[PDB]
């Protein structure tokens, strides 16, 4: 069922690495800062039942079911193994408020939340925007429950991620897209298979030559990822070409050599998506005496999904993204 409604969630841009919005859980609503992540399909927030021995839980907002009159017990164990770090807890049900839309949703109450990386997290939890096929415990994803209400104008959602600042950090439109944040026309690429927000990539070029992904590869379009990532192998070739040196968790260049770095292109569908050094270098200074990080890192995503590249916030900043559930495709337009 299709309605005549669109709803928007305003996002906060933290250091160009974390983009988060607000949701309410329970009656009265308990508010959480959440990441709207297309790379995952579960909703989870830290729990009141999380041991204060986890420092992450001392530093984030915790859901207390004893304060909610709309809470429905479940308790089924849940383990979400993200390749950045794992979280575990149990399933609960309550009413979630996201941009005006009120939905009864099953989510995880996280009781084990490691300091790495959650002590670095500005957000409390995650709202998975992926498909039921990738949902742990086969829990219905929040967008599937919102679609079911037959209130949205279109069975689509859009992401706008701004460059850091009094300005808008970003925006998610549920049921459509905001033309004030894109220009030109959307160019769609169909998903390889339903269940994942992954598309086919025809090549990655450094300068003017297809130095990588020559025989074709995969591209996961991931709103919950900070960077553009590829396999350890691909990133090694890429960096060697850039003149960038490998540190423990990132790659750097001397700050003075940042503006001089070549364009990086991504052949997706019938279009070339180009990022300049201004789009992928954290130009903190122009000093020959300082190191500057890149918004590209290695990440070996396991099968079935991987090995794959991941187009995170680095990519979405340049290109406004529309996720079309009705036609199993992703649209891109130049962000305004
Ligand atoms: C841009 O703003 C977003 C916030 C950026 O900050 C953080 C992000 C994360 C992070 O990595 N998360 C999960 C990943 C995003 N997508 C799915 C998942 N990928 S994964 O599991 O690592 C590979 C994979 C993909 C698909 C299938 C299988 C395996 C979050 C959302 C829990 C952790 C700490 C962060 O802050 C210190
Ligand atoms: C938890 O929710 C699922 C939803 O299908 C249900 O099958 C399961 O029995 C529930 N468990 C409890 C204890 O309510």
């Amino acid at each position: 069922t299709l309605g005549n409604t669109t709803s928007s969630v305003i996002l906060t841009n933290y250091m160009d690495t974390q983009y988060y919005g607000e949701i309410g859980i329970g009656t009265p609503p308990q508010t959480f800062k959440v990441v709207f992540d297309t790379g995952s399909s579960n909703v989870w927030v830290p729990s009141s039942k999380c041991s204060r021995l986890y420092t992450a839980c001392v530093y984030h907002k915790l859901f207390d079911a004893s304060d909610s009159s709309s809470y429905k017990h479940n308790g089924t164990e849940l383990t979400l193994r993200y390749s950045t770090g794992t979280v575990s807890g149990f399933l609960s049900q309550d009413i979630i408020t996201v941009g005006g839309i009120t939905v009864t949703q099953m989510f995880g109450e996280v009781t084990e939340m490691p300091a790495l990386p959650f002590m670095l997290a500005e957000f409390d939890g995650v709202v998975g925007m992926g498909f039921i096929e990738q949902a742990i415990g086969r829990v219905t994803p929040i967008f599937d429950n919102i679609i079911s209400q037959g209130v949205l104008k279109e069975d689509v959602f859009s992401f706008y991620y701004n460059r850091d600042s009094q300005s808008l950090g970003g925006q998610i439109v549920l049921g459509g897209s905001d033309p004030q944040h894109y220009e030109g026309n959307f160019h769609y690429i169909n998903l390889i298979k339903t269940g994942v927000w992954q598309i086919q990539m025809k090549g990655v070029s450094v300068g003017s030559s297809t130095l990588l992904c020559e025989d074709g590869c995969l591209a996961l379009v991931d709103t919950g990822a900070s960077y553009i990532s590829g396999s350890t192998s691909s990133i090694e070739k890429l960096m060697e070409a850039l003149g960038a040196k490998k540190r423990l968790f990132d790659y750097v260049v001397k700050c003075n050599e940042g503006p001089t770095l070549p364009d990086i292109s991504f052949h997706l569908g019938g279009k070339e998506y180009t990022l300049t050094s201004a789009d992928y270098v954290f130009q903190e200074s122009y000093s020959s005496k300082k190191l500057c990080t890149l918004a590209i890192h290695a990440m070996d995503i396991p099968p079935p999904t991987g090995p794959t590249w991941a187009l995170g916030a680095t990519f979405i900043r340049k290109f406004y993204t529309e996720f079309d559930r009705r036609n199993n495709r992703i649209g891109f337009a130049l962000a305004r």
